[PDB]
């Protein structure tokens, strides 16, 4: 069987809020990784604008999603079969009080079912169950 991961995403209303607390569109990118040190040592500027050049063979893929406050998707991958882990970054307003990435390994030839929320400030992630 393939890996497989469905993903609910659950952008907040007080989605990433500018300096007066208006809620703002945040971008999100997803990373399929076979290795995730080196992503979770990386500067943010190297995993959004040179992503492949930073992680070289450790990456798989990359997405890219533009969300709005209080919108809800859900997405559904197959994982590459050398691909064990997903990163998140998300494009925060104030990187030093965000928790703007995140790292998960996947159990491999096994269904994952997520919720991730895109909070004011942080990325949150809880596992679904079946069914």
């Amino acid at each position: 069987p393939p890996t497989r991961v469905v993903i609910w995403l659950h952008a907040a209303p007080n989605l990433n809020p500018s300096a007066a607390g208006q809620a703002a569109p945040l971008r999100l990118r997803l990373y399929e990784l076979k290795k995730d040190t080196a992503f979770g040592r990386a500067d943010y500027f190297a995993l959004t604008d040179n992503a492949q050049s930073t992680l070289g063979g450790d990456l798989v893929e990359q997405d890219e999603f533009l969300l709005r406050p209080g919108e809800e998707r859900r997405i559904e991958r197959t994982l590459d079969e050398q691909t064990r882990q997903l990163g998140f970054v998300a494009a925060y307003r104030d990187l030093d009080r965000a928790t703007w990435r995140q790292v998960l390994d996947v159990p491999g030839q096994r269904t994952s079912h997520l919720d991730i929320t895109l909070g004011a400030q942080a990325i949150g992630i809880v596992a679904r169950p079946a069914p």
